[PDB]
């Protein structure tokens, strides 16, 4: 799990709390990717209705803003390509001695990345020396893409 910053949140109660509710302290569907759209995201048509019927639902019409936000990352959990790269390695890094090729990575990479390039990874290369071996691992090469 990745974590987050408490103060965007003081950015996620700005805009939930200018629709904010009388009632349990809930808002609507339209106007709360305004909460997702000012952290510098914005959410789907489809699923306002769906992902939110899992925390506004409870028979209230209406979301509320403790859960909305735990969520949220679910969503940036949909769009985010350094999620799936943990999966993949266990794919391309561990034929054999367990520390991963040179080559692949940027198959891998690549793989669950569409923008994401070789570049990347001759960019993290330089970082990881390659020589001697030729080859590189799991822990010093994708920890690269939670550190870069």
């Amino acid at each position: 799990a990745d974590q987050l910053t408490e103060e965007q949140i003081a950015e996620f109660k700005e805009a939930f709390s200018l629709f904010a509710k009388d009632g349990d302290g809930t808002i609507t569907t339209k106007e709360l990717g305004t909460v997702m759209r000012s952290l510098g995201q914005n959410p789907t048509e489809a699923e306002l209705q769906d992902m939110i019927n899992e925390v506004a639902a409870d028979g209230n019409g209406t979301i509320d803003f403790p859960e909305f936000l735990t969520m949220m990352a679910r969503k940036m959990k949909d769009t985010d390509s350094e999620e799936e790269i943990r999966e993949a390695f266990r794919v391309f890094a561990k034929d054999g001695n367990g520390y991963i090729s040179a080559a692949e990575l940027r198959h891998v990479m690549t793989n669950l990345g569409e923008k994401l390039t070789d570049e990347e990874v001759d960019e993290m290369i330089r970082e990881a020396a390659i020589d001697g071996d030729g080859q590189v691992n799991y822990e010093e090469f994708v920890q690269m893409m939670t550190a870069k």
